[PDB]
């Protein structure tokens, strides 16, 4: 276990004590006002390039759960939009809530989606993600909002092996996961400079949202909000409303793909 959480004595309003960044002037997630996104048609057209990837783990870390890559090479990238080079996938992970009305990061004119899927990657140009953690053009997160409707069939393979990570500190194998799956049609996307939304909130983040979510069934989320903050015998803390709130967004503008 960590200390910091998303309790009422260990939430998003306390970090800023051991991690005083959490009130800098780039932090993550922020509401994205679509009548203030300005379309930039200098953006480059996004590629995303899964079908190379490497699945190794799925683990609870006690604040989400995790599908880890294998970033030894350049498998599965993410280029181009507003990207300067190449940024290798190395693991993505979702927020979402107690209900269905919560559970999204990024708002969007203040909606919040069910959940939000994050993709992360880190710019190859630093070698490994630790010094990429340390840059502000060190890592880039496509966001993926989910809403609950039909279900995702890309999805299914996470749910099913969720009653074997229910606890903070339990992983299983999950290899041959492709996360083509878990894309929409449209690669549309909003994008601006911000940071983790987890500590250490790094200001390192490219973050690229896309306007279309994802829709999932509410068997697929009810099976999310069945896991565990807490370790093997602790007292059961549903893992549900692991989401940071919307930050301020100070000096900073979000640009969009598509008029
Ligand atoms: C040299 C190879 O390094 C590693 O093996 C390594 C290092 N770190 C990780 C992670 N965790 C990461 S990268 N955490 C930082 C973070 C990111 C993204 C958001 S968010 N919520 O999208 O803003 C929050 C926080 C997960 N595997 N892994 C691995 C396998
Ligand atoms: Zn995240």
């Amino acid at each position: 276990s960590h200390h910091w959480g998303y309790g009422k004595h260990n939430g998003p309003e306390h970090w800023h004590k051991d991690f005083p960044i959490a009130k800098g002037e780039r932090q993550s997630p922020v509401d994205i006002d679509t009548h203030t996104a300005k379309y930039d048609p200098s953006l480059k057209p996004l590629s995303v390039s899964y079908d190379q990837a490497t699945s190794l783990r799925i683990l609870n870390n006690g604040h989400s759960f995790q599908v880890t890559f294998d970033d030894s090479q350049d498998k599965a990238v993410l280029k181009g939009g507003p990207l300067d080079g190449t940024y290798r996938l190395l693991q993505f992970h979702f927020h979402w809530g107690s209900l269905d009305g919560q559970g999204s990061e990024h708002t969007v004119d203040k909606k919040k989606y069910a959940a939000e899927l994050h993709l992360v990657h880190w710019n190859t140009k630093y070698g490994d993600v630790d010094k990429a953690l340390q840059q502000p053009d060190g890592l880039a997160v496509l966001g993926i909002f989910l809403k609950v409707g039909s279900a995702k069939p890309g999805l299914q393979k996470v749910v099913d092996v969720l009653d074997s990570i229910k606890t903070e500190g339990k992983s299983a194998d999950f290899t041959n996961f492709d996360p083509r799956g878990l894309l929409p049609e449209s690669l549309d996307y909003w994008t601006y400079p911000g940071s983790l939304t987890t500590p250490p909130l790094a200001e390192g983040v490219t973050w690229i949202v896309l306007k279309e979510p994802i829709s999932v069934s509410s068997e697929q989320v009810l099976k999310f909000r069945k896991l565990n903050f807490n370790g093997e015998g602790e007292p059961e803390e549903l893992m549900v409303d692991n989401w940071r709130p919307a930050q301020p967004l100070k000096n900073r503008q979000i640009k969009a793909s598509f008029k």
